């Protein structure tokens, strides 16, 4: 079973104990560590941060400790225009340039493959995504002839039905792709004007309007679209999402003034790391959607949906049962990587729980 874990570049800037470098990653924790993100420039893959060449190095030296560790490099992310990606892919010449740029760069910096994070394609883009995957893989096949082990190619895929139908030929891309990481953590946002969970496993017959907005739909549906189970990797968030409440209503349907306040360390409105969440839980009221099998918490005018060790195990079992290739984690830097915030003296609580479960019968 794969354990695909994402590291974010920009986690290096958070103050104090928030600062995460590739240093902190235990090299027997994951099977694949993916480095986000790379920039494209003159139609060629490129660094993003000023010191990625160093952080690249620091991550790829972990393979000294675990010779079996596979590392990849992710291109795009949200930071970065779909507009821009589309422009590069829809022309045969920029596409080619970008594809040829990729292996030499990967090799130079010691990566084992590429993750495409095009977030996300439009309906006009679906045709070019397929071609790009196809052609990129053919390139990885042709470079394998040179005696180095064949590069891996993977893709980050949105778990929302509307988005999958708009932007992805799943059946086709599944052939050329080594695995697909399904982003089953986005099933809600602050654009809905109430409370709700964003990673729920099941719809939970609290009240389908979306019966589509849950991990299980997303998984059935990708299999139904023809993603082999053995290429499919279910995404499990390590962060939580916060919402400022608009009243003392707190259950399902409770209205929302907007996103919750910034976390002390992550400093983004609407998001918290698990380590910031473990601290929030002190003096909060805890609840668990029975149906959807995920927890929330609330205190003051703050309401938080999150994943904890139990829900994360539970998702790990679900995917074993479903016979999928593994789990995908977003993200290491947002898990309790120092192991000091959540009571126990365990680092990467959330990710270890998955890993333990992935090793059971
Ligand atoms: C990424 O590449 C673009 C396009 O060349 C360039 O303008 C931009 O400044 C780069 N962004 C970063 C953060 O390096
Ligand atoms: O939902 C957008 C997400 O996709 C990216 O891959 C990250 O997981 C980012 O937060």
């Amino acid at each position: 079973y794969k354990l695909i874990c994402y590291y974010t570049s920009w986690s290096q800037y958070r103050e104090g104990d928030g600062s995460c470098f590739p240093d902190a990653i235990d090299p027997f924790l994951c099977t694949h560590v993916i480095y986000s993100f790379a920039n494209i420039s003159n139609n060629e893959i490129d660094t993003w941060e000023w010191n990625d060449v160093t952080l690249y190095d620091t991550l790829n030296t972990l393979k000294n400790r675990n010779p079996n560790l596979k590392t990849l490099l992710s291109v795009g992310g949200w930071n970065y225009g779909s507009q821009r990606f589309s422009k590069i892919a829809s022309k045969t010449q920029s596409r080619r340039t970008f594809i040829k740029s990729v292996p030499p760069f990967l090799r130079t910096h010691g990566f084992d493959g590429l993750d495409l994070a095009w977030l996300w394609p439009g309906w006009r883009d679906k045709r070019h995504l397929t071609t790009l995957v196809k052609e990129m893989k053919a390139e990885f096949v042709r470079e394998a002839q040179a005696g180095t082990e064949q590069l891996l190619l993977s893709a980050a895929v949105t778990a929302g039905k509307i988005a999958i139908d708009r932007g992805y030929d799943i059946a086709q891309i599944s052939r050329h792709l080594d695995f697909i990481s399904l982003l089953t953590y986005d099933f809600h946002g602050a654009w809905r004007q109430t409370v709700g969970h964003h990673s729920p496993l099941f719809r939970g017959n609290e009240d389908a309007s979306s019966r589509f907005s849950n991990a299980d739909y997303a998984v059935s549906y990708m299999l139904r679209l023809g993603a082999p189970a053995n290429k499919l990797v279910m995404g499990i968030p390590t962060f939580g999402r916060s919402y400022t409440l608009a009243s003392s209503k707190t259950d399902v349907g409770a209205p929302i003034s907007g996103p919750g306040i910034p976390g002390r360390f992550t400093k983004w409105k609407g998001i918290l790391a698990y380590y910031e969440i473990c601290d929030f839980l002190h003096g909060a009221t805890t609840h668990r959607f029975r149906d959807q099998q995920v927890p929330y918490a609330t205190k003051g005018n703050q309401w938080v949906a999150y994943d904890d060790q139990e829900s994360v195990k539970n998702k790990a079992r679900y995917l074993k049962n479903r016979q999928l290739a593994g789990a995908m984690v977003w993200a290491l830097d947002l898990d309790d990587f120092r192991g000091t915030f959540c009571g126990q003296n365990l680092t990467f609580p959330l990710t270890s729980a998955i890993k333990d479960v992935l090793a059971r019968v």
